[PDB]
């Protein structure tokens, strides 16, 4: 799986361990191992939600497989819930795109998961 | 609806006023009310289009639903337009993806749209 | 085509050549002409991989066609080959998502590829 969330949250007010606690929960709830996260944070951006530029978040969830209507619900309750505790963002300022990959169309080690 | 630049275009080429006016024309081009409409601008990248560095962007606009052939060509002439009026970004030198979606696999507020 | 390489290497170590070479190799492994190659290489991003913050790489390759299982697997040995030559990192530690896009779902010069 890879995660991707972008933010105009400032880099001061990501929290120290943010990337791992990501990867754990992330590693749980797909059930994926571990060395097969990848997680990424990419703070003081330049974003609107709504018109506004309040505290705001536009991520993404790439995985081969673990992807469905209520494998997505609970991503989104995890993931919603650690962006509004951790950093402080509303979880209707958040949106999540899931990405289902099919395993020939993801490369890794000089070649792919087919 | 989503939408994101990457642009070589430095931060301060980026004029007052753009998130809001991208959000606005967005709201308008895909029929979606404004408060649905997020917008992110990624300034001082380093790309290349072509094999060279002069002004270019890499964008993505991700809906549910409002994607089509017909529809993606009015969403091109619009935010190309956009693009070289405001960021003086040739129409050549853009790319935008188009991802129609599905609800399910949109999380938003602890959940999904579907 | 574009390629887009998100990595936690510092910018000091991307070579200068880097975004024409990229360009020239994927020309050549795409077969498609330079002039519709775009790349964008991100560095000094907060990343993990497998919970670790060593040198990695998250990456993605998007074309009108020329994606499938045995070019894929091409395209994952010369990018990470770049990437271990280049930037260092390790081919294990990169993950590259492929995207067939549809031509209609591709916005250039005011309207789009189809």
């Amino acid at each position: 799986p890879m995660f991707i969330v972008n933010t105009n949250v400032p880099r001061a007010s990501v929290p120290d361990g943010f990337l791992s606690e990501l990867t754990q929960q992330l590693a749980q709830a797909t059930g994926k191992p571990p060395q097969y996260i990848a997680v990424h944070v990419v703070p003081d951006q330049l974003m609107a939600f709504g018109g506004s530029s309040e505290p705001c978040a536009l991520c993404s969830l790439a995985s081969i497989g673990k992807i469905g209507g209520a494998q997505n619900r609970s991503y989104s309750k995890l993931l919603c819930g650690l962006l509004a505790e951790r950093l402080r963002i509303s979880p209707d300022r958040v949106y999540i795109n899931y990405y289902d990959m099919n395993a020939a169309n993801v490369g890794w080690n000089n070649s792919t998961f087919a």
